């Protein structure tokens, strides 16, 4: 018996992405088995595994780790730190019954690389952001450790950073804003240090999207300067409630609209809009003239790092008469069925926060994106997709890291997105490349095979 | 761009197969390009005919060296894939600093056997010829059963031919890897034997990457073949015995009359590929008989007119894949063996030339998948197989209402399908080869 142990990152999004690649690995090598270790959050996994076939399910096991006690920005980090001993024991126990081919860790979970080192087991990272961001975050840690450049000092409008694999200088203004906090800067640098200790890094991208970055990693690996990096994506989650029923209503409305005529606006799992920003969007949407599906959520009260909620009364928040005047032009919704909308033939553009899964989803369906970065590494993602790759346009977002984007600037971005024609052509060609990369013979298909072959040595 | 250069061997069973694995490799990794160098006889795949000048191959060494050097100009020469008969080019690859590989189109068991014969004749001075006796048994790595000296290929009787074959086996050991047209579940003990030997740094890596099969303009043999398939469409499932003897097999009149007696007495439905040896030496294609009604027993074609069909060259894979076909009297060439297994058609063995006597031994005695017809050796010329022995072989093939060998063949057939699909043994073995090539 030969086992890979997965420790997914927090959230059903990260669980789902991890289980998609777990299924892929099991289908690509019948000798492989997988055990998934899930970590409880003190506030079901088998459901998200796409297989329905006993040739595959007989080879995967799911274990929930024993819940643990302990007394913020480091909340999830602390829970995973309390679970290291449980992971170590679970992994040690499994290795009594199997050849332990490796511990596969979500990039958030790389504190567990220590556990693999202590047991003498190979470690691998499942890196769920872009290859370019892997290069950027590693280079920031390297500058800080080897050249004494503390990251806070680079976070300036007059600073440019030479990132391996990038033609364009990377502005210090797109360093993720959380690096200004010294505790969090050190945590992220330490993640990057741990990446370098592993036996290989799976990245959710395809090499034709990020070819110069992937070449830079290939060179570094050949010089023993970095682990092997495997571009194996796009790994996407493409397959009762009333939020699911409002989703069918939107799709039904989308069915009656003309092809590529609807602008979709959606801002990820933690994004939200304050009332004044929402009113500026509304004004811009009404003035733009294009059909729209607008996912609109309010920030959680008493908790900026809580999950966003829906607006109780959108009629009191939005401009007077907006919903009446736009009743046949567009729809406003809460949580959205995003992939169904992006894959719908009526959808013509995507105003996106540029989270990496939203970026890959829009690329997969060939929908051009107008960028509106908000948190995490979204500002860098918008720079890579816009300035470096030329696949996206910006939504007049000069502010990069409490400044509102005016209706004039939003309408200017929608005009570029929908009125340009050259970018849409580049997005369609890249979309075709994304579909072929994961098919037989494609770059991500063969890179996944190469990873499996390394693992099975 | 990364190039693999193939030098295939002669004959349908060697050349068609090399083109199939070249096509498979090109489909399986788009980073790959393939050039095929064709040795004459007396979007990403390229064919080169080498200029015309057994020892055919050695006169071509310099043309091969030069074509390979010229390709190495606009591409990364990942390696040279050679047929088992072309491995004199291992020197060319060595001289040019390029990895060499063998694409071995016979069984892994035969790879072990021919390598062991070379090992015995290299240490001990005794020639292989002195083992080709009825009271000789050979311990071949990977075989539970001792291998009779009777099934050493007959060509080993010639001192010069045996030495050249030993030279081939010696050169296999010098390559970077041997790809074999088999799947590990078919020959698992042999493949374990190679894995042990490679791990002890005693043999190149051996990749079981098959079955590699040729399943695929208007012609007259195309037309007769189409007639056969239409006739098969009208027969009950597993009701027809197919008889076919490879690209060089043929039947003399007395042997053909014994087959005709057996078929008429057995009462089974049949498709019988009947060809006579070319008067122009066995180094040319067999041909149909003229006026077959004057060759076969009197009235045979009249009495069997609704029971079966006699043809020349046959659409073999189409017949083996047809649901009416229930059994295959076969010369046990390795491609025929793989094709019949793929379609789950049990074989009754009638070895004739090359390594077929060994293949029949491996499939029958060692693996239990085939049934034997008679007991002739690799060096017995002209011994007629009686109608009675043929009848008994066909009874075992078609009977049981019994069906125990058919059950093993069906289960082995399913294993052959799975081995080359996503995740199977041969799928991942080919990936390991592709990885080595791309490294
Ligand atoms: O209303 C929404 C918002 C987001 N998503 C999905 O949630 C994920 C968002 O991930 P991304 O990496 O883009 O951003 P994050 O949530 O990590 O900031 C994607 O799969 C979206 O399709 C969704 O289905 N509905
Ligand atoms: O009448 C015939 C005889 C042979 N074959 C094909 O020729 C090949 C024979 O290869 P094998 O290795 O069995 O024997 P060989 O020709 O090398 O003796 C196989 O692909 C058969 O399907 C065919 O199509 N029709």
């Amino acid at each position: 018996k030969v086992e890979l142990v997965f420790v997914p990152g927090p959230g059903i999004g990260h669980l789902s992405t991890a289980l998609q690649i777990a299924d892929l690995l099991l289908r690509r090598d019948h000798r492989l088995s997988v055990t998934v270790l899930s970590i409880p959050l003190p506030w079901q996994p088998e459901s998200l595994f796409p297989s329905s076939t006993t040739t595959t399910t007989s080879r995967i096991r799911f274990i929930s780790l024993p819940q643990r006690p302990l007394p913020g920005p480091f909340q999830f980090q602390a829970v995973f730190e309390t679970q290291k001993q449980n992971v170590k024991e679970a992994v040690a126990k499994l290795s009594d019954s199997s050849i332990l081919a490796g511990l596969v860790l979500d990039m958030f979970c790389v504190t567990m690389v220590d556990v693999a080192k202590q047991l003498g087991v190979p470690s691998y990272v499942f890196f769920t952001s872009s290859a370019g961001y892997l290069s950027f975050t590693s280079h920031l840690q390297d500058l800080s450790d080897r050249h004494g450049k503390e990251t806070q000092q680079l976070m300036r409008s007059d600073v440019e950073i030479a990132v391996p694999g990038f033609t364009n200088p990377v502005p210090g203004k797109v360093i993720p804003g959380v690096y200004f906090n010294k505790n969090m800067a050190e945590w992220l640098h330490d993640c990057a240090r741990r990446f370098r200790e592993t036996n290989g890094i799976l990245v959710n991208t395809f090499s034709e999207l990020e070819s110069q970055v992937m070449d830079s990693f290939s060179d570094a690996t050949a010089a023993s300067q970095f682990p092997a990096v495997y571009a194996v994506g796009p790994i996407l989650s493409l397959n009762a409630s009333s939020e699911s029923q409002s989703g069918d209503e939107i799709l039904k409305w989308l069915d009656q609209q003309p092809p590529s005529s609807v602008v979709f606006l959606c801002f990820g799992s933690k994004g939200s809009l304050n009332p004044d920003q929402a009113r500026e969007i509304a004004h811009a949407l009404e003035r733009s003239g294009h059909r729209f599906v607008w996912s609109l959520r309010q920030p959680s009260p008493k908790g900026k790092f809580e999950k966003p909620i829906e607006y109780d009364n959108i009629e009191d928040v939005l401009p007077e008469g907006f919903l009446d005047r736009t009743a046949e032009m567009g729809r406003v919704i809460g949580w959205a069925p995003q992939v169904e909308i992006l894959g719908h033939p009526a959808t013509g553009g995507f105003v996106s926060h540029c989270g990496w899964n939203s970026t890959l989803e829009s690329l997969w369906y060939g929908v051009p994106i107008a960028t509106w970065p908000m948190y995490a590494e979204q500002h860098f993602n918008a720079f890579e997709m816009g300035v470096e790759l030329g696949l996206a346009v910006g939504i007049s977002s000069e502010s990069s890291i409490g400044v509102i984007v005016s209706a004039e600037k939003i309408e200017e971005g929608i005009r570029k997105l929908m009125g340009g024609g050259e970018v849409r052509k580049l997005v369609k060609a890249k979309s075709e490349e994304s579909r072929k990369s994961v098919m037989e013979g494609g770059s991500s298909f063969t890179s996944l095979n190469r990873f499996i072959d390394e693992v099975m040595k």
